[PDB]
């Protein structure tokens, strides 16, 4: 799951649980990628979920005594059973966590590869070990032109290495990085320092647009095919330990 997948998971889960009271927590597994607190039932039972949100690939269920972090990893997913619909199908070898509310809603966590994580954190999200070294979120006004200009003035690896760095900004993997760097016309190999504000603005805007469309659920893998704007031979290179596609006639 990439960032937009987790965002649509959040938007599909938030209404059905926000404001509800946890009646019980059935644990069918205690070891994922990290150990699950073996006594989540008493911890969550009776305490209303105050809000729900996301940061990078981590879903956050904020209560009044802490926060529950859920990482779906490589194969993880969540599903909501409303009591007014159907029947709750019997669990699986891969349905590890149930959260039963007093409304009847049930939240089931499924991870056939046992790679996700369910962590309970009493403290400040700003200082979580898995969360502190993260940059600002795209889709947020903390991702401005001035932030990027101040963040690229120090290091100047190629633009793709900095864009795919979770410390610079979260959630832009290979696909979105390539697509956003073409649509901006800034080139993957440009020195990060040698851009300027007038292109950092348009690049953060194009990143936001690429991601925003990526969540409403293509210009990459197009080497040796003419470019939609220039028309150029767009090339494919392996630098950055990941595939790269760009138009050498546009992007500088
Ligand atoms: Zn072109």
């Amino acid at each position: 799951p990439e960032l937009p997948e987790v965002e649509t998971t959040l938007r599909g889960i938030a209404p059905h649980i926000e404001g509800k009271t946890v009646e019980a927590v059935v644990l069918r597994q205690l070891k994922l990628r990290w150990q699950i607190n073996p006594d989540l039932g008493e911890i969550l039972s009776g305490r209303q979920v105050l809000s729900c949100g996301r940061r990078a690939k981590y879903l956050l269920i904020r209560f009044q005594t802490g926060v529950l972090l859920i990482h779906l990893g490589m194969s993880g997913s969540l599903r909501i059973f409303t009591p007014s619909d159907g029947r709750i199908g019997r669990p699986d070898r891969h349905d590890h966590v149930d959260i039963v509310f007093s409304d009847g809603t049930v939240m089931r966590y499924r991870d056939p590869r046992k790679f996700g994580a369910i962590l309970w954190y009493e403290g400040i999200e700003e200082h979580h070990p898995l969360l502190e070294k993260l940059g600002p979120e795209p889709l947020s006004e903390a991702f401005c032109a001035d932030y990027l200009y101040a963040r690229l003035k120090a290091q100047k690896r190629a633009v793709k290495l900095a864009l795919m760095d979770n410390a610079v900004v979260v959630g832009v993997g290979n696909i979105y990085a390539n697509e956003s760097l073409f649509r901006a016309g800034i080139s993957p190999h440009r020195p990060a320092n040698r851009l300027k504000k007038k292109e950092c603005a348009l690049l953060v805007e194009t990143v936001k647009a690429v991601l925003q469309r990526a969540i409403e659920t293509y210009t990459y893998g197009r080497h040796n095919q003419p470019c939609p704007r220039c028309g150029g031979l767009v090339v494919k290179e392996t630098l950055g330990q990941r595939g790269t596609f760009y138009c050498p006639n546009c992007q500088k």
